[PDB]
């Protein structure tokens, strides 16, 4: 309505958009998993796909608002291609990333913002093993593909990712998935750069809904 | 043993063997099942493998003995081979029987036999459905190839199959399995045949070994 035409169009229409972090004004994204499905393995590439939402949270102090100037709105949702979004990326795909679900962000009046758009990846992973009771574990590395520490910082708000989604009626199940904040360097440049690792570890569903 | 041979010589070498029962003296074979696997099932050609012991008995006058005559010997095992048996046949076969275990028989001084082969038979069946909590059922039947029941009757003990050797951790449960005598006729001939109809309902085992 009226008024949230009037708050996108000052937000979005006046200034050039941010331009990213920098050294001198890092950003800190925090990340969270929710973990939907394992669908598939490939044993004979080495490849496992998941589907899972990737939350994303960060705050920008130029999507931030006085909700009195605005009929007291104090959030709003808004097309991601709206605004700027941090580059998070899975380190050891091998696929371009299926995303599976519009992607819309919420910002608050604070200038925080909440992006979970939900994604297929095939990534490595060696799922020898996962027909077995001790099952198998995989893992893999989410962070910034450009910047380093200096610029995006990342962090979880809990270690543990959240199952509470995930399909019950899998081919497999998970036995352990947790998240955790890591420090990682790459050839191309010094810098310390920071990821999310993301640990699964899984076998063959054998028990539940199909099985009797 | 002494007594042994003498007795096997007594019995084996001094008359001709049985000629088979006929209808004035016609002869009743008791029949049991006990199924231990069931190993495959072939949904492109309807075929499904069942591994099973097959307890015959019988008795003949022509096999008794006076125990006090050869030292208290009530007993003995002999070849098959050396004792007439009874042609009982599965109706629905679709391969040679193979068979799995010595045939040797033991005869009793009453002149009782207990012959109790083990065996595996390919026989008509529709698999389609053994993929879920209902199954599927098929039967086979067994009896006489040659001797109306004018010659040879048939009976069971019981009319479960013995399940108590089945393979606990098989590709398909057993639901139920039943033995229970019927009367059929052939296009062939006029006079009513015996058999025994061994009914299984099954399915893909899903609970157990394996699973978890
Ligand atoms: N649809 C589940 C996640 C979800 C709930 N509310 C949302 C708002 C924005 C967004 O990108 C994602 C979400
Ligand atoms: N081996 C288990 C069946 C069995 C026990 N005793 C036997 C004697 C004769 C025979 O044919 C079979 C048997």
């Amino acid at each position: 309505q009226a008024n949230l035409m009037r708050l996108k169009s000052d937000l979005f229409n006046r200034s050039p958009m941010y331009p990213g972090p920098t050294k001198d004004d890092p950003l800190t994204v925090t990340l969270g998993f929710t973990l939907q499905d394992i669908v598939k393995v490939d044993s004979s590439t080495n490849e496992v796909d998941l589907v899972y939402w990737e939350q994303q949270r960060w705050k920008l102090n130029s999507l931030m608002w006085d909700p009195n100037e605005y009929g007291n709105i104090t959030d709003f949702r808004t097309s991601a291609a709206d605004i700027w979004t941090p580059d998070i990326t899975a380190y050891e795909s091998t696929r371009p990333v299926q995303v599976l679900s519009p992607q819309i962000a919420v910002v608050t009046h604070d200038g925080s913002v909440m992006f979970i758009p939900a994604q297929r990846l095939s990534f490595m992973c060696d799922p020898t093993g996962v027909d077995s009771e001790e099952g198998v574990t995989c893992a893999l590395t989410f962070g910034s593909w450009v910047y380093s520490g200096f610029e995006i910082d990342l962090k979880t708000d809990t270690d543990q990712v959240d199952l509470s989604s995930y399909y019950a009626s899998s081919k497999y199940e998970i036995l352990s998935a947790t998240q955790t904040r890591q420090v990682q360097h790459y050839s191309c440049c010094p810098e310390p750069y920071i990821d999310v690792n993301l640990v699964v570890k899984f076998r063959e569903r054998r028990a539940g809904n199909g099985f009797f």
